[PDB]
């Protein structure tokens, strides 16, 4: 197989700001098809409050619908933290995190599903702490590129929380059941080499090379078939998500079927008020 | 167990219009907590175009976030059709249904997921045809109340489409594998009695009684525990949706854990920069 | 719009393709139906290893004949569809072959469908039963069991209470009982059995063969884990190959150049 | 099975010594019967009741003369009304005499599930709430014409989102399961039969007579085949826990073969095993 | 996150004997909440006979119901073996291991289920051989701490047995399918480093420090929320055990619901013979 | 307790069974190993529909030969194991074209055949295992890799994908993070990289590839064939839902037939009596 030149992979990146209207995040797009979502609350180690999550959902929705975007990067502002999870300062007694109107949210669950069902690869670019809900977020991303200063772990049993959804089951599909139980039960911190050794991240690079390397990985994907990528992502989800995974995988099959003459004949016949004739389309074995 | 007040179930219903801004649907709310989404394209048997689906998504999102709403009804305008599925007149060659900007969508998949993950019961109120994607929509709703004039079925293999996601697997969890294969492979139409006999709808009533009966069922649910309902809906999805189902079910467990003193101690300790003391909370077996 | 009943109930012209077979008949109609008939009425159409080998061969032929769109499985005579394994484990291979067949398979049942013969009708996508049809398992009565698709898939048809009843007691069930529990798709008078079955086949023969195979795979996928994903994804690959985007990948490789996927717009 | 055998008289030997909340009885032809005996509270279970039911079911499992177990309630008015609400504490469960909070019916559910002998629910009158989940968990349900079924969770501030939800759906389908749980209606015996929730409905006066007939039909059959099929049917629901049961039965069968035994013998005789004598099947 | 002091983690441990009545095992409890079950048949490399398993089941049940116990350690007596599986000297022809009365048991399957469903973490403390059924036992434990002399492997295909239950499927969820097939098909032995590298154990420590390090890990968990731990254990089981896993996870959710005012209102209304009133409890989104 | 190394590393005697095959070689050892070798080195051992048909035929023979206990799959030469579907014959109409113009995806049949084979199948990989050829080594129960082996997928680059066992089952081997990397980027991985991620069972010098593979086969050949087939089914059952249950339960039925209780139906028939199951003591 022929491969892309490293010179192109390491070409300069031109980012354009698309952050207007956002208070808690930055949102940027490169000319060559990368969207970057940056949590921008470094004073609280990039913890998310409900507003933060709402903005991330809005940005990811925009990235999904922009046909010039092929890959999304999720990251945190600064070098100290990717994300430290839900903002404990606004965590209420009544079953969620409080917004300024007093409504209690667990809206990161919506963002998790949105990352999961996104037909474009999402890459976590991790510098410093990826902890708690912030650790589940990196796990949800298809790939994780980690700096050598990255630190990983959960804190639920120490802070009176837990993610028993994708935070548990999907973690096990990454690091295996023994390591998943250790990570959750003891709530230790793991350095970048430890994370790499257990298969929790895809690669570790020096912090100075983090963005350069991440952009390289994104560009490798951008050279590939977007249709193939979305089908494979759905197929990999389908090993985990039961009928919800089937919904994604089968939905892509329908999309492909619509592009065939056989599928189109069914539509055409209905619009033309006649019976379809599928006899011209030979049956494969 | 004491029973609901029968006279109360049949009290008059006061609807308020919330349709401002919508072109393809109506959206209404009752004073006692029912939201009603009505597809309003009877000239095409209430077939949905991408705009229709976008509007339904917006209304369901509003219903989810309105804490005064406890149950949602999905229905079609007029008595002739609930929904005839995707609008074939705008179905493009390029893998989806075309909006006025020429973008190709399969956004009913998003709407399916939104119904699935909605923590409030969604009730399909079916008069006349529920066909194709419109049949999958009634199936996705938690309950279906059918008029005696209701007609059910798929048309995919006749019209050059298929829903191999929840439209297939989840149908089988309702009517069984033999009936599911019949429904999909032959694309016949089934009357209301046939649908009831196979467990495809919850009840059949005369058309004249359809809204009255639907409102009664909604009111029975509205007097019950909203927390129990959302946990049970998640638990029933979890028999189908693998890790995506675990995400919903465990997420509700987290919400409940946040309401306990043990959970709150973890938050409090973190905010107060001290170690938590969980020893006061006795271990159940 | 639906096909005319005059067409659905038109006469059927069968051609024999049974050369070489000792235990079965194999026939094909002009309009795309293949029919496999277990032909051992003297033993209530029980299968022996040769029978199973022949059925596999016939079904393999039907799969590869692009003129065939639907397969009927049935027994010779009016007394039995199949009474299972011969009294005096390759049927598992035959079960798998029915499951993975990209064409609909219809069980046409007159009289007894019992034991391994009962699991066979269940494996078929649809079952059309005559009013004299009788259904049930016998394993626990004779010291056997089918704990594979014979158990789990049975439960996906009739539900868990009835599956346990059917297996634990080994009663016989008449056609009405089977219909009521969702075990068969329809019941018709014995004299009309083939006539109605052919109608059902012809209704499917009017529909998209690609859609049918995708849906069959999708329904299998609710049951068969990664093996089901293999079928469903495999059809997706087949479709992808028919697209310009897929073909560009092939063309680029053969032309020893990098592919350019940029003309193929990203759908949301 | 002819009628003389299926409808032979029904006689019981009492084995209830030591129990406060249940009766436990055995027949000569291989049936054990566990009867919840708290009719004054519609046969609601308190933690002691569940502990006793577990003890009785364990006894039935280990008694090689027993092939089938019947679960039922005393009197004609109730099978079981679920957890005893009078002793339900604030701290996450039902309180015993020590003040410990239990949800021990979950242990009893798992024990019915993994029991290698068929368990049959014999239902007269109310099977409601946790009592309804109990009939669903039994392999078969025989209902009297006076039987009434339903859940009450969303009305009583509880839910069974385990086998009470998912397994119900495998019986009545997802539409009916959501109706049963969300509305908390009661369903009569005819309604239950029509939706497939029970296996048969019989006149109340004939309830035990018919239940015992069903038991006797199973008792004529292979106990090993039954336990393998029960495991196989659980395996369609219970993932690896189901695989544990099904494969466990395969191990038991393998131990009974000469091939399996050669391995043991070789180890005990401190030599290499020789499996060459045993032909490889396709 | 603040972590416990190492001085506390490595403080001496004081054990109290609770072995009265046991013939094949020891059972001990520490003042700070650890229960330890020790197989005591070193003359047969700590192989279990049916009595051994019955005793282990009794001890584990005691640990589950003792509200002062938060973590359980499973181990073997001496330094040479953790457990060598079923006692082949008492394995009968008739489908199981014989007790002194001649009844044939496979009761370790009950013990596997009991470890699985135990709401407290169970830790395998492994010195020397963990082989056959004894290897499955370490795998079933939530975590495994191994001494540098530990040896791991299966022997089924060599001794005429197999564990195709959790011994196969769950092994694959720990070490992956390639290694699971290697381990089972060839029946080799693996040293502690090999086991660590494939993710089969959580850590490897010097033999002299085995209990010291194990007690440290236990104490780290004892500082954490017992409710969070049991929910996460159930959640991780749920990725494997289908509806049986849902029973555990949902059961914990019910327990939490019982602790809420909303749940309690339902109980109260029933006990007071009145309609429940759930209107005071706001619906979260 | 364990076998002798002298026996494990003894010479191997192969006899040819390739008569009739155009695209593969097929050989059997005296001690119970069958070896299927793809023989199209000029296309890096890429398979066309005929190649797959022949491999299916050979594997069926090995399955049915009771003298065979283990099967090796490998490629001819040292440069390639298999490079996947032959792109030179890949048609527009949904598959790879044979000489008659029929479009096939018959490697899917071969995948299922390897999966359901009751004997262990071992991938012996020298050089490239790429694309459909990479899925094939993954499907094999074990993979022994030479130090020159190269692994990877190319789907998104060549306009294809295997979203069946090629995706889900890969994830059960290397985990979800690495599976997504392997598929999304289509890089190549060397033998060390593959070993480190758990994609292969061992890496050995190329000169020793067959010697070590035969040793692994011989270690399995000394073990119980029944236990091995039950375990293979049990391990498939963690992945394949009801299809996996079919295999596992089918083995249970076979075992049951070997017991007196299982035989009671046959015996009753021959003795002209009704079966009596009351006589068999119930285990708990
Ligand atoms: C390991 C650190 C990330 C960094 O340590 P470091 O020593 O560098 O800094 P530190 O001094 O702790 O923190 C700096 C400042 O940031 C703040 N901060 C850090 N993390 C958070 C945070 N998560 N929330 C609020 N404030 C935070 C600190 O309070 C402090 O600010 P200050 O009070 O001085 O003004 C540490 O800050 C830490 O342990 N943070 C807490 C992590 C944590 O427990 N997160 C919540 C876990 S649970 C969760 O995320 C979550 C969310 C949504 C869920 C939805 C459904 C189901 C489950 C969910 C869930 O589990
Ligand atoms: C429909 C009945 C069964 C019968 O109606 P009926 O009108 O004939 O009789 P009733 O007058 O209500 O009852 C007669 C007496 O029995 C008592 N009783 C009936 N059921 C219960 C009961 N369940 N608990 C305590 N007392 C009960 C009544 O209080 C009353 O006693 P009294 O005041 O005269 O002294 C009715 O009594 C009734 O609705 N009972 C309550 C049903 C109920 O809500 N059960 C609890 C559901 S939740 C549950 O069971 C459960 C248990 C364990 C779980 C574990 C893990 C996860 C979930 C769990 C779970 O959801
Ligand atoms: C059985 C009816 C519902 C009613 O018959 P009736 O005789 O009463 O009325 P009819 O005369 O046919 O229709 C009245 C008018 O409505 C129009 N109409 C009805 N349904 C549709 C429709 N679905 N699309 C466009 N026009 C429709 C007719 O064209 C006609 O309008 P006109 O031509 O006079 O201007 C019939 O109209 C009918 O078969 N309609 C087509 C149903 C159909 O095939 N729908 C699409 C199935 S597939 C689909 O929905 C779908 C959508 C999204 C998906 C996303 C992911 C994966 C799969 C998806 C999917 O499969
Ligand atoms: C590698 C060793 C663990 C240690 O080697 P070492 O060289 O240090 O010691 P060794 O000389 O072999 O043994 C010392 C003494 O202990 C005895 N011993 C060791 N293991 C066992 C043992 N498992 N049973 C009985 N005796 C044993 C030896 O016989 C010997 O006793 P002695 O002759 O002096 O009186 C070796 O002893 C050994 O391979 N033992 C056998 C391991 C084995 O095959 N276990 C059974 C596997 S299958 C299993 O466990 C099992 C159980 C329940 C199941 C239930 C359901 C489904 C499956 C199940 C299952 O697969
Ligand atoms: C990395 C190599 C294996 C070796 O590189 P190398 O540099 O050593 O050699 P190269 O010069 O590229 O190749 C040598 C010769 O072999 C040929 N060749 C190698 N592989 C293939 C090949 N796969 N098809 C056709 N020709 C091939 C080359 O064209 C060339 O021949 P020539 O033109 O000079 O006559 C490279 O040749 C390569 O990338 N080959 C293509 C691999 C490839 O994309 N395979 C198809 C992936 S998709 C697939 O396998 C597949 C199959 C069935 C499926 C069924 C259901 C669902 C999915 C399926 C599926 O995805
Ligand atoms: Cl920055
Ligand atoms: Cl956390
Ligand atoms: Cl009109
Ligand atoms: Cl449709
Ligand atoms: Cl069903
Ligand atoms: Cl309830
Ligand atoms: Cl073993
Ligand atoms: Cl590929």
């Amino acid at each position: 197989m022929i491969y892309p030149d490293e010179a192109m992979l390491y070409a300069p990146v031109e980012w354009h700001d698309c952050s207007e209207g956002f208070e808690d995040i930055r949102y940027e797009k490169s000319t060559d098809g990368i969207a970057k979502i940056t949590i921008n609350r470094p004073q609280v180690r990039n913890a998310f409050r409900p507003l933060t999550v709402k903005e991330m959902i809005q940005a990811l929705a925009d990235a999904r619908y922009d046909d010039n975007i092929g890959v999304i990067i999720l990251t945190g502002a600064g070098d100290k933290a990717f994300c430290s999870g839900g903002d404990q300062k606004v965590r209420g007694d009544y079953g969620g995190y409080k917004d300024d109107s007093g409504v209690h949210h667990l809206n990161v669950l919506d963002f998790q599903r949105q990352i999961r069902t996104c037909p474009k690869p999402v890459v976590a670019m991790v510098a410093g702490y990826s902890i708690g809900g912030g650790h589940v977020l990196h796990m949800m991303c298809d790939l994780t590129i980690a700096a050598d200063n990255a630190i990983f772990g959960q804190t639920g049993p120490k802070v009176g929380s837990f993610d028993g959804g994708w935070g548990a089951s999907y973690m096990a599909r990454i690091v295996g059941q023994k390591k998943a139980r250790e990570i959750w039960f003891l709530c230790r911190q793991y350095d970048a080499k430890q994370a790499l050794d257990m298969g929790l991240v895809n690669t570790v690079v020096p912090l100075a090379d983090l963005e350069k390397e991440t952009v390289r990985w994104c560009r490798e994907m951008l050279q590939n078939s977007p249709m193939a990528l979305r089908c494979l992502k759905a197929a990999l989800n389908a090993d985990c998500d039961g009928q919800a995974g089937l919904q994604e995988l089968a939905g892509n099959a329908t999309m492909l079927f619509y592009m065939t003459e056989e599928g189109q004949e069914g539509r055409n016949a209905f619009n033309q008020k006649r019976q379809p004739d599928f006899s011209k389309f030979k049956r494969n074995p």
